[PDB]
């Protein structure tokens, strides 16, 4: 049959992003919120019901998160909260959810190595669990209302434990998975009240069996699953797992699960899993084949994914085998039909939510013997058509076929011995002042020249006047995007009308599409960095975006490496590179901002992605000059597991977070490393919209130049300062200024 993982639950419109914000300002009420969600599930199910869907979800709707939904379920409310017990309702889940007045909320982490953030559970020996959210069994009955019976999917016991944290207090000895005895009784009381509502199916998300787990680990899972099984009586049990295929060791524990019937593997970034399907696969046991690629924007290639499924109806077939998606469509946009400006033929070559669910379905059908030929026609044909324009292919593709060229370290004249004749052009005094990009905006408006000048020579005139900030910046006024403004000037680039994706909360993102080969056909920065770089007689720094950046921001090319993709978008950024130079900036600051975002979740594909990445980096400025300085920019402070890779960009200034951590975990720049090369952590956290003392900057500072050498120590923010206002960064800045000349004193 036919089957979807999950669903987006923001609307085709982001009606559900404007209902949460409204509710959330109070310019309405806890009813007009329900009245919304429970118009846009209804339309959800009876929606992929239509599409002829076999398996369709329940409970992947959430007015947040689904971690917290399972939070909620079981109880497991933070003490702040003072939460007293009985069903939760939205004052709790927000409460957890965003935090109030006077509490803070949850912390959110990144979900795999998807774009989405989830809410960390804060979990210790001290909690009482109970059932405290029937959302699960109110939609399941809520859609048999309506007339379309469900799959309830819930977050595996073992997954969530796993996904979670001890609170503040619980020791470090504590180990999370000591709490599945006090979990699972609740598990059983929702699968129970789930059966007397009718379900005859339920979906379980372990997707934490895709990680690289020792044998204790996955043996909790064992223990869970039998757990449980008493319990999964008269009943299909679906284990889904996605993101990457599952490890062999995984692959026999998870086939042997007491309970379980069925099993969802990811079959576009975890194919790999193929091999262990052949070797041996349970006997008469669902497979859900998830070909349809629910985390990309691109169609479908119904001929290739129909090979695949015969093989494997093969291996069973008996009516055992379904066609799914690899993962849950939240991580793709809704609809494709919303698409009014992008042209026919780039449109025909992708497919959104609602296709996908279209695809899985004619696949289906095509196996089913009801191959809808008009559907395959026009798929090959906008296959073809994609395989055959000049506007993917290009003779960009030679000048990367030259790249290959071993390394491309920069010009030898080791960093040490370059920051020499860098000081020489420039000459700054030590433990030197800078911002990392962006100032706050004001009116903002949609000649043109005049009005951005304006609003640089008021940063760069506040910039000198501001005591002094050795180095500065023009602020960014004309970029509303730091990955879009770069991408709308290169040539693969494609930009949707319509295409977010939910990242955490109520907001969402609308990533640019790399549909083929990228190329800077002109000059991007360029008049404006040498604009401002003359309003002043202080060194001036371009400002570019590196090339990993741009391509884990953006919906990328599934028909070559992404390495590949991103060595071409290192050979358009080198340009400008090269150019900003001949247009007299003599320092470029290159921000790698999303660096740690493509990494492979088994940790021996790790190397491989630093490397390409480190070098496409190098790509970007290798053919620099000596006495041009190169900054680079990481939003992270945690380096303990990619120091050496940061060590290989070969950067002589970098700058990444800290403000709020050790300045001791910055002998990790020393010991066994011996960086030696410029290095700024931030002394001002410009997520706060308080004000840092001139001490408190001062302090950091000296605690640093304790650790890091005081050499080539710089002093800068936290990160850009577009999300604080005037008022908050002025005084702020002023401190870090005096901070530095008063350690000068010294
Ligand atoms: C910079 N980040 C961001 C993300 N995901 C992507 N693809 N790109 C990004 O810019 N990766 C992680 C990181 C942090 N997360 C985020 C995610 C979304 C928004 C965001 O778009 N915020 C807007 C809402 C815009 C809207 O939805 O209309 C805001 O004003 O809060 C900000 C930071
Ligand atoms: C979040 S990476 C920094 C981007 C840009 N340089 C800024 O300062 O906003
Ligand atoms: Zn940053
Ligand atoms: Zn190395």
């Amino acid at each position: 049959a036919s089957h979807i993982v999950g669903y987006p639950r923001m609307g085709p419109k982001r009606e559900l992003k404007f209902a949460l914000e409204s509710f959330w300002d109070g310019k309405s009420t806890a009813e007009d919120l329900q009245k919304v969600s429970a118009d846009l599930r209804s339309s959800i199910w009876k929606q992929m019901s239509a599409a002829g869907t076999k398996f369709i979800p329940s409970n992947t709707f959430a007015h947040y998160d689904q971690v917290l939904d399972t939070t909620a379920m079981l109880g497991a409310v933070p003490p702040r909260y003072g939460y007293t017990g009985g069903e939760i309702g939205l004052d709790v889940y927000f409460s957890m959810a965003r935090g109030n007045a006077s509490v803070p909320a949850m912390e959110m982490t990144k979900w795999f190595d998807t774009n989405y953030h989830y809410i960390v559970p804060e979990l210790g020996p001290e909690v009482n669990f109970s059932y405290a959210s029937h959302k699960a069994v109110n939609e399941y009955k809520e859609a048999k209302a309506l007339g379309v019976d469900t799959v309830p999917v819930l977050v595996g016991p073992v997954s969530y434990l796993l996904l979670s944290k001890a609170a503040k207090g619980v020791d470090k000895s504590f180990e999370l998975l000591s709490l599945l005895p006090k979990i699972l009784p609740i598990y059983k009381e929702v699968i129970t009240e789930l059966k007397a509502a009718g379900a005859t199916w339920i979906q379980l998300d372990e997707p934490v069996l895709v990680m690289d787990l020792e044998g204790q680990k996955l043996q909790a899972f064992t223990g869970a699953y039998a757990e449980l099984e008493s319990t999964l009586s008269g009943l299909n049990v679906l284990v889904e797992t996605y993101f990457a295929d599952i490890p062999a060791e995984a692959y026999k524990t998870l086939t042997s699960l007491k309970g379980v019937t069925a099993f969802g593997f990811d079959l576009v970034r975890g194919t790999k899993t193929l091999d262990l399907v052949k070797a041996g696969f349970p006997e008469g046991k669902y497979l859900f084949a998830g070909v349809v690629d629910g985390r990309n924007i691109w169609a479908n290639d119904f001929a290739a994914s129909l090979s695949t499924l015969q093989a494997l109806e093969g291996i069973v077939g008996k009516d055992k085998l379904v066609v799914s998606t690899s993962c849950s469509l939240l991580h793709t946009a809704v609809d494709l039909i919303n698409e009014t400006k992008l042209d026919d033929e780039i449109k025909s070559w992708m497919a959104f939510a609602a296709q996908k669910v279209v695809e899985v379905n004619a696949l289906a059908k095509a196996l089913a013997g009801q191959k809808d030929e008009a559907l395959f026609s026009a798929n090959a044909a906008a296959l073809a058509s994609r395989r055959s324009s000049p506007r993917v292919t290009n003779e960009g593709v030679q000048k990367a076929a030259a790249a290959l060229k071993g390394s491309d370290h920069r010009r030898a004249t080791n960093v040490s011995a370059r920051l020499d004749a860098q000081q020489k052009k420039l000459n700054l005094p030590i433990l030197p002042t800078t911002t990392i990009g962006s100032f706050p905006q004001t009116v903002e408006l949609r000649e043109d020249y005049v009005k951005a000048i304006k609003e640089e020579i008021k940063k760069v005139v506040d910039l000198q006047e501001e005591l002094d900030i050795d180095v500065l910046v023009h602020g960014e006024p004309e970029r509303n995007d730091m990955v879009e403004y770069f991408g709308e000037q290169l040539s693969g680039f494609a930009f949707t009308a319509n295409g977010w994706v939910q990242s955490y909360g109520s907001r969402c993102v609308k990533p640019p599409v790399i549909y083929g080969d990228v190329s800077r056909p002109k000059a991007m920065t360029v008049f404006w960095s040498a604009m401002a770089q003359s309003m002043t007689s202080r060194p001036m720094k371009g400002m570019l975006t590196g090339p990993v950046t741009i391509l884990n921001w953006s919906f990328v090319r599934n028909d070559q490496p992404r390495h590949e993709t991103c060595y071409q978008i290192a050979l358009a950024i080198k340009d400008e590179v090269e150019d900003l130079e001949k247009g007299g900036i003599g320092v470029i600051q290159i921000d790698e901002a999303a660096l740690r975002e493509g990494l492979p979740l088994r940790k021996s594909e790790h190397a491989f992605y630093l490397d390409w990445a480190v070098h496409s980096f190098r790509i970007t400025n290798c053919g620099v000059q000596d006495s041009t300085q190169i900054h680079t920019h990481m939003c992270y402070s945690h380096f303990n597991d990619i120091i050496h890779s940061i060590i290989d960009m070969d950067a002589d200034v970098i700058t990444i977070e800290n403000s709020r951590s050790d300045e001791k975990l910055l002998s990790v720049f020393r010991e066994g490393v011996k960086y030696g090369a410029g290095i700024g952590p931030g002394v001002y956290d410009i997520h706060s919209p308080r004000i840092p003392s001139s001490e408190e900057i001062a302090d950091r500072v000296n605690k640093m130049l304790a650790v890091l050498e005081q050499n080539i120590l710089w002093v800068n923010p936290d990160c850009g300062l577009k999300t604080r206002k005037y008022t908050e960064v002025k005084p702020a800045l002023k401190n870090m200024v005096d901070a530095a000349k008063l350690i000068r004193s010294q």
